[PDB]
C-alpha cells in the first residue's frame, strides 16, 4: 500500500559502479504494481527501464524489470519495505551481476 509514488534511489552493482534516479510505482491490481525508472549509472549509461512489482501470498515483493536503455537487460530480485518512507532493493541483472539500492521517498 506504500509503494505507490515515486521514490528517489541510489544502487551500486558487482562491478563497482553506482546509479542515481527515481522509481515510480503505479497500483495496477491487488497482486501487481507497474514500475517505470529513470536514472544515470557512473559510467554515463542513461537508464530507462519499466517492469512488475508482483505481490505473492506471502506478501513478498518480486520484482522484474527490463531496461531498453541498457541493451534490454533485465533485473529480477525482490523489494522489502524497510519502513514507510524506505525500502531496500536486492536484485541479480541478467547478466549475472548483483545489483543493491536503496529507495527513498
Ligand atoms: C538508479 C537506478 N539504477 C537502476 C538500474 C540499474 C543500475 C545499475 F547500476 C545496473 O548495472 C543495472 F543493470 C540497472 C534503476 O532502475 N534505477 C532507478
Amino acid at each position: 500500500q506504500l509503494l505507490p509514488g515515486t521514490w528517489q534511489v541510489t544502487m551500486t552493482n558487482e562491478d563497482g559502479q553506482t546509479s542515481q534516479g527515481q522509481m515510480h510505482f503505479q497500483p495496477r491490481s491487488p497482486y501487481t504494481l507497474d514500475i517505470v525508472a529513470q536514472g544515470t549509472i557512473s559510467d554515463g549509461r542513461p537508464i530507462t527501464g519499466y517492469g512488475k512489482v508482483t505481490v505473492k501470498t506471502d506478501d513478498t515483493l518480486h520484482v522484474n524489470i527490463t531496461y531498453p536503455s541498457l541493451g534490454n537487460i533485465k533485473v529480477q530480485g525482490q523489494i522489502t519495505m524497510d519502513s514507510p518512507t524506505q525500502a531496500t532493493w536486492n536484485s541479480t541483472t541478467s547478466d549475472g551481476k548483483k545489483l543493491t539500492g536503496t529507495l527513498q521517498r
